[PDB]
């Protein structure tokens, strides 16, 4: 086993085909299925598994009360094969914690979980199944990392973490990991002003994240990290298509440098796939809540501060709840590119739905075809009366 | 590992002993079983398992409710150990969707899925577990495949697809796969009229499908297949033992060219083992209904529109309710030839059994003997009233 | 690999530890747990395993109502990991019947299972988790084979079945099995008069079977086995130490070849360990019930018709359940002998405890000591009124 | 595969981080979570487990009512993946008894169980899943030993053992096994009085054990054993700083070698790390209940009789249910230095919480860090009255 090199490029994206889907709330009705949340989807050399925060109690179960919460001492990484639910008895545990990522180098897998209370939290990195590295907090205000994957190249695996305020400057950092160790870090730059919940992919030696501006942005914010040097630069995605939700509306021309105002101090992790004409972007359907999702093919999105949709793919209707939606590749699949695929989070209970009183999700995820497919909606399909 | 050939004949079938059987219901009254439908069996070189649909809930769960429908979202082709339950913790997900097909070429396996609403369906054909080719729907009318096993030979694995109407002409095609890439593919040749769910087995460097003609015929159609050349004809069973459901009474004369008519717009997935003397055809013991299941030894049954049979077994009784039947062999057995085998799926709950608002099934499995063994009878074995 | 050689004698038994339990019963109260019977203990070159027949059914599933039936078309051959309960999602089915035997040669397990009704049973021997040979009723009287262990010595394993009356003379044959066939067979010799569930241990390329003369005998049948020449006798137990259930009160003189009279058509599976002095035999402690459990040490109990225990160890006491007892050794450990261990199955519910309406057993197992070691009581530990 | 030694020292300690917590109580208000108590943790070379004493019943089995005993037929060692609970499904049985300990010894994992009756007790020792030696009692009086993992050199894993009286002398050995057999065996020496349930670690050829003064002392015993000389001697943590339970209040000077009394008849199982400056004490933060736990760095705490904190970390809050804590240290991680571990039990239920019938904990574990990290408190976190 060597370690992953990102040598190849994003296949044609022409649709998008499903992928994995676990159906865990429909099935959770009637089994020891775990609540989560924040989840994503991972690759090994030798399999793709489902990743998520645990809150450590089944849906059924009456701990599942208060599960709307994101912090507490109950929660953990865990993974669970592909489109299987994630239940107390299939389940694996990476870490504990309450905010993650995890990639494979090509030799063995690193995980990060973030614990403690929000002005004393510390990342525990693993490396192997073991603990090698640890970080404290450095603003002592929810340190926090990306709840997706992470991307390797030639070992150096960057990772982005904020630590401070999530409505006003936060300071963000570029962790470079090799084997578990810290071969450096650097302070963001670039003119993104506030980075969350970083969604990364890898293609040709570069890893490009699309991440969350809590505090102003409606436009995501991009971080472009180049693992070999280990420096990155920040912007936003030009494109008056914009992505976080709540949002206002499309206006007709976006902004490369700074963030897309009109909505203050809220957000959702997304996605996109930023390779010239081959541009697709995620976000929900509603510019209000976190409903319905889809795909829209926004040629050079990046760079391009007028540019608009030429192509579309329904994933979730706008009449279904959505959820954090991130990135994840195959690096290890045979063929000339790497094929995007991405998950969204199906978020049921509270706070939209809350005659239950749990918070927990299921998974969609889907990846790119060089066909055009016909489309299908992909909803969580649990019926909300049946755990009344 | 070398991709597998056909380099064997059927053994002699004096009778069938029991294979698998799972009493999926009667466990799944108390414990956490899926929901499934369109069962079958597949044989990896080290391992044999069941297959089948889930419906993405247990049989307890409120979710079951609806589960006689055949398509949503929340199906997948699931995989599990021989004769133990589709239980949500020992199931494996091979893909997400509502119609299927699966088999191993010596070196891996493919399994095909096809999702979607019903004019806009595709296929996703997994190889090594990760998706590699994927087909839109032709004829925008329920994109649709085997449900049992595929045959590969040196590593070309024919796949039979129907896509169009299930009440008149269809169009269906031969897909030629090998490592998940399209070899080829043709349009339906022969004399038969209308091609369903095709039962696949392979010998001698060919593949016989016994398939359902869903428009006119309750004799079956049959596709030969040449995996080397890559080419097929078709024809009916010739025998004028009906073996398709519902179907009118056995003429003595059967027809070899065309569908043998009284029956229309309807049927079941059946199989048979066309092998000239050593002929068994399998059927439901009643004309009207998926109830019983019978293997006729019938002489010459593909060529001979007089034959009768000259030998029998009872598998399920008349008064046991039935359903799908399909072909599999374990190509990876030691031995001079490869033993025929089949399964029946047991349906249970609607439509028959409406005091339940939910469908699922069992499975039953069988393999031949070069013994004349004594019979026994195969029933679900699960009491609906412990259910209501 | 290579197949295992029966070349170590018994190591000296000085008392008995414990090996396994697996509290099915009180475990099963509350959770996913099959119903069964007939276990038994058998070793692979890397593992021990619990083996038993399901009855297609979880303790507190509806469907156990009626589990004190012996043959039904629910019942398979099960195995599952040491000392851990038979639970739906843990258990592996190793063949579909009411009646086994199974045995690991050094290089692989064979396994089989009868099934079918009264007049029309049969055997299919799988060998390396695949059916190799068939073997059809010669008596169509419940053809039945051993209910614990067979034991194999290069490559040829053993195995004794009887067809016929349970009350009468009947037709027991060993067969001589070797990668799943018949190498060959012979009918019962010898002074025994009726053979059934014989418990079997491998020493010095001999293999010793003691069984159950459901007849007349209170003495015990035993079957001495050369498996290299294959060719066997029989006689009984020649100690007045009466090992049937029930029996009548020991005598001072039992019989060599002859049944020990005074019981008549009833009995229960046991076992012994034949070596000279250092001979065991495992008894249940009442002489009119399946209560109790004890090991005697009865010097020459094979060949001297006055022998009497010189030590003895209690392993239930006789106000607890017992039930069918056998013997399996780990051919594979290290040392300079073979490690003589047996388990007891301790039957729960009906016939004795009837208000529920089921059948169940648990497990415990022990193997042989060369210390003095201290005995405790192993019953099954569960509550019947917790089951009301 | 190679004997493992102990070669390296162990590294600084200037805090602890999370790793691993498995929330079994939580989890089991609503799934199939075994009773357990006496819990620990031990590695392999290619993994880390939960180990605890399991009660064989669910804790919402009825078959719970009464856990709070210690000894009973239904115990077994368990183990299960790091962090899961310890599930019906997903826990492996190591031996059967109500008193263990198991270790690596670089090649194969020696595990040990105690069983039988108060006067008549005997260890079973295992290797490599095998029994290989008994020992039966030498005082008559609950033959006990460690309940946390023994730590090999060079394939000598030595082993506490206590027999005799909990309030009064007793006679203590220390057994020096290797692949399961007893090199040697020596009565204490050194000046404890008496010794229970010892905590064990292994730097430098050496291996250190924390013990449980029942008798007199609310200071703790050492044991200083040398793996290679097969010797040892025994003391008192000379510090002030009192790590039993119950206990009086910290005093000014401690003893070195005699019980610091107050308090008798009682304790609880405890550990540190005695490592010059680099010291770490574990206590209960509550004088008088298993309740709170800290770790204080109190250097040269075994040799200082007047040494105090200089540095500290709250693991749970004296508001919450503490227990048992033991030592591990995955001795195959890669590295320059041993890195501590230790767990804590978190008992829940009687006698307590009397207003549930049943007696189990959950486990967190925790690692050092040479970084000085934020902590957390980290409790059971289930609320009892879900049980009622
Ligand atoms: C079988 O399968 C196939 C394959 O799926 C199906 O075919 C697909 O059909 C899709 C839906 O019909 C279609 O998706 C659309 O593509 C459009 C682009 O194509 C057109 O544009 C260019 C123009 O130069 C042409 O090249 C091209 O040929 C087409 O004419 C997109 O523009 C569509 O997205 C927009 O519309 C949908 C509403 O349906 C919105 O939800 C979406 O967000 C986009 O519109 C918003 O945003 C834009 C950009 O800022 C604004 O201009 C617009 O006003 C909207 O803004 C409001 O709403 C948003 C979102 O809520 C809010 O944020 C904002 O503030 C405003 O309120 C759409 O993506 C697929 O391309 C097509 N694929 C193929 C291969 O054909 C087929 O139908 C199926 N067949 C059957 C039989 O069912
Ligand atoms: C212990 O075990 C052994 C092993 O299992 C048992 O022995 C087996 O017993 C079976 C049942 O007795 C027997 O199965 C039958 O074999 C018949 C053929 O054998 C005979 O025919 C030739 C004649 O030249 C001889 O060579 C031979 O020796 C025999 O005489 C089959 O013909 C039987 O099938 C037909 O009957 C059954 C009814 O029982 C139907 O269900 C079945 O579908 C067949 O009949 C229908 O179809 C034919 C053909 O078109 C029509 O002619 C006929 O009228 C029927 O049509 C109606 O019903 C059908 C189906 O519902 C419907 O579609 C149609 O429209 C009409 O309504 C049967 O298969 C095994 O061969 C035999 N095996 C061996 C090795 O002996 C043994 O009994 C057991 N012993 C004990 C002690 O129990
Ligand atoms: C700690 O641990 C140790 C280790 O376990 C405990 O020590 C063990 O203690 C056992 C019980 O005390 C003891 O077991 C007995 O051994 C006897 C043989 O030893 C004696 O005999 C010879 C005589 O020449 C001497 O060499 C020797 O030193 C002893 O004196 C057995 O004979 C005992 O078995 C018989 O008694 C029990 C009743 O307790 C029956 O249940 C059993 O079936 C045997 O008796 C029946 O059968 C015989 C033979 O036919 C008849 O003679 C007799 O009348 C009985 O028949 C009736 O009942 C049977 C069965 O129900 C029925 O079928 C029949 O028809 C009649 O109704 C017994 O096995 C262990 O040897 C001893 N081990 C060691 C190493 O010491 C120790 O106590 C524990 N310590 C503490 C502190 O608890
Ligand atoms: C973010 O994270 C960091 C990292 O965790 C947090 O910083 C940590 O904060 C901890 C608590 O504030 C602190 O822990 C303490 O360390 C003390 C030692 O440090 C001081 O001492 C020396 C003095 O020469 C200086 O070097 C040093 O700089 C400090 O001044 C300990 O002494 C503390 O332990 C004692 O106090 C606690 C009460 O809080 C007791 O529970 C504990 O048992 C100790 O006190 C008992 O025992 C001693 C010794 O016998 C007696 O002297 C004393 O009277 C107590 O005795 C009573 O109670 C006990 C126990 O119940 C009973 O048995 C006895 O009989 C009596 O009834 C404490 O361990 C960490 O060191 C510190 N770490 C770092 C790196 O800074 C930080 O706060 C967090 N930040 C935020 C923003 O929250
Ligand atoms: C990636 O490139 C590095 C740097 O030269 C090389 O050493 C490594 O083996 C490559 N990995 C693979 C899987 O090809
Ligand atoms: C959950 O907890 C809230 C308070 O935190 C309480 O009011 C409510 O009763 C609980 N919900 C249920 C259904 O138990
Ligand atoms: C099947 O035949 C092909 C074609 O010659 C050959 O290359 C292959 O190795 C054969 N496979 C096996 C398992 O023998
Ligand atoms: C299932 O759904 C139907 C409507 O789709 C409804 O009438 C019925 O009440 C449900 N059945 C049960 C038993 O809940
Ligand atoms: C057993 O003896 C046979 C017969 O000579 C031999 O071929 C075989 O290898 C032996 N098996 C082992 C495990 O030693
Ligand atoms: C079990 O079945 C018997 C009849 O076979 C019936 O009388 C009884 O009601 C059933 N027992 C229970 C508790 O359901
Ligand atoms: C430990 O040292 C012993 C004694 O010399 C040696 O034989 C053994 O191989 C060493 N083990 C390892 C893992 O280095
Ligand atoms: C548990 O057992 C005790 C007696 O041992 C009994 O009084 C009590 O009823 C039981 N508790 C429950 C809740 O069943
Ligand atoms: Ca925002
Ligand atoms: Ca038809
Ligand atoms: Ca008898
Ligand atoms: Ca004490």
């Amino acid at each position: 086993r060597d370690f992953n090199n990102l040598t190849k490029g994003l296949c044609t994206i022409n649709s998008w085909h499903i992928y994995g889907k676990d159906n865990a709330v429909r099935i959770g009705e009637d089994s020891d299925v775990l609540v989560t949340r924040e989840p994503y989807v991972s690759c090994d050399p030798d399999e793709c598994r489902f990743y998520a925060l645990s809150q450590g109690t089944t849906i059924r179960g009456k701990h599942s009360n208060g599960t709307i919460h994101d912090r507490s001492q109950y929660r953990a990484l865990i993974s669970w094969p592909l489109s299987s639910p994630p239940t107390v008895y299939n389940s694996r545990v990476e870490c504990i914690g309450w905010s993650s990522t995890s990639c494979h180098d090509g030799k063995t897998r690193m995980s990060i979980c973030i614990s403690g209370p929000n002005n004393n939290a510390s990342a525990v990195i693993w490396y192997n199944r073991r603990p090698v590295t640890e970080i404290n907090t450095w603003a002592r205000n929810i340190l926090r990392t990306q709840e997706s994957e992470c991307v390797c190249h030639n070992g150096v695996c960057p990772v982005v973490f904020t630590d401070g305020s999530a409505t006003g400057p936060a300071e963000t950092r570029i962790y470079y990991f090799k084997e578990g160790k810290i071969l450096k870090w650097e302070p963001l730059a670039g003119t993104a002003k506030h980075i969350e919940e970083c969604s990364c992919y890898g293609e040709r030696a570069e890893i490009t994240c699309t991440c969350r501006d809590n505090w102003q942005g409606s436009n995501r914010p991009v971080i472009r990290i180049d693992p070999v040097a280990m420096t990155h630069t920040s912007q936003y995605i030009c494109s008056p298509v914009l992505t976080d939700n709540p949002r206002p509306n499309d206006p007709t021309v976006g902004k490369c440098n700074d963030p897309y105002p009109g909505n203050n101090n809220n957000g959702v992790k997304g996605f996109s796939y930023l390779d010239g004409v081959n541009t697709w972007l995620g976000r929900t359907i509603s510019i209000a809540s976190r409903s319905g999702y889809e795909m829209l093919k926004v040629p050079n999105a990046l760079t391009d501060d007028k540019s608009k949709p030429t192509q579309g793919q329904t994933i979730v209707l706008n009449t279904d709840w959505s959820g954090y939606s991130g990135s994840f590749m195959d690096y290890w699949a045979e063929g000339e590119c790497y094929r995007a695929c991405f998950y969204v989070e199906l978020i049921r209970g509270r706070p939209k739905e809350d005659k239950v009183w749990w918070t927990s999700n299921s998974i969609v995820s889907m990846c790119s075809s060089t066909e055009f497919l016909g489309q299908w909606d992909w909803p969580d399909g649990a019926k909300i009366e049946y755990f009344l």
